[PDB]
């Protein structure tokens, strides 16, 4: 698709089995998801934005699927209000800006 | 142009007469500039991100110029580390997220 700007960028993202909502985030370099259970051991990482620092759990190679497209890659999970699809994951759909 | 994600989408922007890099951010409701001058009147806000919130000062109808596009929009002053273009500029440089 090609997504204009003028709402949130949010599309649904299966992973886990379940579906949620998820921000597109051009300015993310990490994909960081509300607090859900994902298999296997984690690692740990601290983020940055806006208001400061959070401390995440670090999942690598979980797949999950973003408006329809597959990708399996490292999601963080942590207390985010709004979870968001990075760089990471935007790379594995083939999502580019355009002006 | 079309910008692909595999690195940080930074362009240069003049603001208040000043060249900056800033980032495109698809997951940014609002333009948000480290701390500069700027003409006119401002109020302050409370902007929420990951961590929680940051205080700014909310200057409006000021000029910049993306990459080369001008538009006009309000400007959120502030300690970011990061200078960002929010979908409040992105818009109307007629930026779209494409996969
Ligand atoms: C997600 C993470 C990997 C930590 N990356 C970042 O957070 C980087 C950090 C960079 C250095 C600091 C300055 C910002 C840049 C860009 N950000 C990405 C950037 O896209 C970031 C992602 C995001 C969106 C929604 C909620 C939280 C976080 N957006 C933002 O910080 C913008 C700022 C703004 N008010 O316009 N926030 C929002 O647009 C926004 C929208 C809804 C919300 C609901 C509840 C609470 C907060 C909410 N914040
Ligand atoms: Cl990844
Ligand atoms: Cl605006
Ligand atoms: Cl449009």
């Amino acid at each position: 698709p090609q997504i204009t700007l003028w709402k949130r960028p949010l599309v649904t993202i299966k992973i886990g089995g379940q579906l949620k909502e998820a921000l597109l985030d051009t300015g993310a370099d990490d994909t960081v998801i509300e607090e859900m259970s994902l298999p296997g051991r984690w690692k740990p990482k601290m983020i940055g934005g806006i208001g400061g620092f959070m401390k995440v759990r670090q999942y690598d190679q979980i797949i999950i699927e973003i408006a329809g497209h597959k990708a399996i890659g490292t999601v963080l999970v942590g207390p985010t209000p709004v979870n968001i699809i990075g760089r990471n994951l935007l790379t594995q759909i083939g999502a580019t800006l355009n002006f």
